[PDB]
């Protein structure tokens, strides 16, 4: 029908986007994996990880196994307490948001020179923000 050629279009451009937002990452020994969480992090601290299963919400396993290495590494930062962990201010390290700052920028600078070969206005570029954030709705009221 059609709705099938309409979800895969947007589908198989995940890991052809990653596939080369692989050396950015290279240049930074990390893991998109944990980008995420620290663009997560930094979108949303003081934000603990009551609330992280929460938006990108993937079990326990995964999410405690990438805070195994942002704890000790220089880069994401916890309280400190007797107090049970998972509510220790859970906020973002000092260099942190400055490992932010390159990651960020430099895969901006991809994206962006992507758009920059497409005949893509912003004006299709927000026609499609909405359909997406209008997609994340389901995903979001359905998990």
């Amino acid at each position: 029908m059609l709705s099938q050629e309409f979800f895969n279009s947007f589908i198989t451009i995940y890991r052809p986007y990653l596939k080369l937002t692989e050396p950015i990452l290279e240049k930074h020994n990390i893991y998109y994996g944990q980008w995420l969480i620290l663009r997560d992090i930094a979108k949303h601290q003081p934000t603990t990880l009551i609330e992280i299963s929460h938006r990108r919400a993937i079990e326990k396993p995964t999410a405690r196994k990438t805070l195994k290495a942002l704890i000790e590494n220089d880069l994401i930062t916890v309280e400190n307490s007797l107090e049970d962990k998972r509510q220790k201010f859970l906020t973002l390290t000092p260099k942190g948001h400055e490992l932010y700052e390159i990651v960020c920028l430099d895969v901006q600078k991809l994206q962006q020179a992507v758009v920059a070969k497409t005949n893509i206005s912003q004006d299709q570029m927000q026609e499609t923000i909405n359909v997406m954030n209008q997609i994340h709705e389901i995903l979001l009221k359905e998990a």
